[PDB]
């Protein structure tokens, strides 16, 4: 039954796409919204169809009202939710589901008030006696935006998606949508896909039933801190935090899923920056955060590192095998250079053990790791160079020479000779830890082949996180050669 | 604010831009700018450098 809830779902966000080119990310994000009780928030100039869009997720329902009502710097409470004879409220706002107001930044302040209260109450101040008010969806569209020091920031900071409109910009789409004969007052959803009021009352009581895993809540907490440490980045409430959790529960609850999903932070993008200036910051955390933490990216790159550092102890133990003999060549230098291994070596940042471990730095050293670009220059011109300890720290100065028999004898403040040596191309131990870290990857990697079929997820976003996976395995299958 | 409605026919108005339908541009004055100086960003960008003086000859100022 779960499973055949994301054909429906899929079947009745194509039907509203018919009619507008370029929009589906609107579509998407104001249909999810609509099912969940949440609010939206469009933004652009006027022209590029703003109030058409509440107008149209109205027919995916039966019994749904719409209301289009223009905000301007004279309007009055009476004229939004009804004159009072108490209230004549028929056919407006309170027994509303889908409303709609355009530049809501101009209003009174007594318009302002009452709409804070049909929010977190979904109820009005009709006179004496209080009552419900079935809001199903809360858009509102405008141009400008509030200033930095004002009571406006008080329904702004309540909303949840923040939706980035604009104008056209594909020639092949402006072509077709001038001559388009697609009708945008018919009715294009058909009846088989329209929900009935019994279903909206028993899927807002399963939304909050969704486990959360414990996986899921190390991603939150770390963005939450990783923001809080930027003095560029913006503020974000503890109200926008609990009120995310219902969008992305409702995302895996119509997509074939019982749990929070980690694909499912994709959406946070619009939803945590509040102008121009912080929309290219919140793209920018999350793109890393879904690449690096979401399905054990650099978590399996911290783990490999501890085999890679027990693999090493190991082989500089039977170094004296394997040793390190270096040939010459013939470029365009006069003092004798040393080449090192052609097509061997294909590495930038390459490892070097030894054989009789020496206390450089006043601290031992087991391998020790030169850049390809830094190598290379120091055995053609000359002079000094420099190089890290066990991978870590700076590139230190070391006291390297050439040696009689083409080796590379490394000197310390004893005068103590070391030649070094590189690893060949397995223990039994290494390779017993090895696949227990490969197997997480196949693991994670099955993960994202089974819920990469949801919709309301972008296409742009698939095209990095593959790539970012396939950084990771092809980095644990060159230890294992 | 001059810059701006030079390359790209665009003023800012608080939030968003508009366009301008300018067709020309005229500016006239006395004296020059200095050398270092913040005035040269908009005397570079303009084209044409009309170079008039008082009147001359006789015959045409009869």
């Amino acid at each position: 039954h779960p499973h055949l809830l994301a054909e429906r779902i899929s079947r009745l966000s194509s039907s509203l796409e018919k009619g507008l080119y370029e929009r589906s990310h609107a579509i998407r994000l104001c249909l999810l919204a609509a099912l969940s009780g949440e609010s939206v928030f469009l933004l652009g100039p006027p022209g590029i169809a703003k109030s058409l869009i509440a107008r149209r997720l109205k027919f995916a329902f039966q019994n749904a009202r719409a209301f289009e009502y223009l905000m301007t710097r004279f309007s009055t409470p009476e004229e939004v939710f009804g004159p009072l004879s108490e209230r004549l409220t028929s056919g407006y706002l309170p027994e509303a589901e889908i409303v709609f107001l355009d530049e809501i930044w101009k209003a009174g302040p007594a318009i302002l008030n009452t709409l804070l209260t049909a929010i977190n109450e979904r109820q009005f101040r009709n006179g004496a006696h209080v009552e419900k008010i079935p809001m199903r969806l809360l858009v509102a569209a405008s141009n400008e935006l509030p200033e930095a020091d004002s009571s406006l920031e008080a329904l702004y900071d309540r909303m949840l998606i923040r939706l980035w409109l604009d104008k056209v910009q594909d020639k092949a789409n402006f072509r077709s949508m001038l001559t388009s004969q697609q009708d945008e007052n018919d009715n294009p959803v058909p009846d088989a896909l329209q929900v009935t009021d019994e279903e909206y009352e028993r899927w807002q009581k399963e939304i909050g039933e969704i486990t959360l895993p414990d996986h899921v809540f190390e991603l939150i907490f770390m963005l939450r801190q990783q923001l809080d440490k930027l003095p560029d980045a913006p503020y974000v409430s503890d109200r926008r935090w609990k009120k995310a959790i219902r969008l992305l529960q409702a995302s895996a609850f119509f997509s074939g899923r019982s749990a929070v999903a980690p694909v499912d932070l994709i959406l946070l993008k619009d939803c945590l920056w509040y102008d121009a200036q912080s929309l290219n910051l919140i793209q920018q955390q999350i793109d890393v955060l879904m690449t690096g933490h979401a399905w054990q990216q650099q978590g399996m790159l911290t783990r490999l590192g501890a085999i890679v550092q027990r693999h090493l102890q190991l082989q500089q133990q039977q170094s004296d095998k394997t040793a390190l003999t270096v040939i010459r060549l013939g470029g365009i230098f006069s003092r004798r250079q040393q080449y090192q291994l052609p097509v061997n070596v294909t590495a930038s940042t390459l490892t070097l053990l030894l054989q009789k471990p020496l206390k450089l730095h006043d601290m031992e050293v087991v391998h020790i790791s030169f850049e390809r670009s830094a190598l290379e220059q120091w055995l053609s011109k000359g002079g000094e160079i420099r190089g890290k300890l066990n991978g870590i720290g700076f590139a230190q100065k070391l006291n390297l020479e050439v040696d009689s028999a083409q080796h590379l004898v490394v000197r310390d403040v004893s005068l103590q000779g070391s030649t070094l040596a590189l690893p060949g191309s397995l223990p039994g131990e290494i390779k017993q830890q090895l696949e227990e870290l490969e197997s997480d990857w196949r693991k994670q990697h099955a993960l994202f082949s089974e819920q990469q079929k949801c919709l309301f997820i972008p296409g742009d976003w698939l095209g990095r996180i593959e790539a970012s996976l396939q950084d990771v395995g092809a980095q644990i299958r060159q230890a294992q050669q």
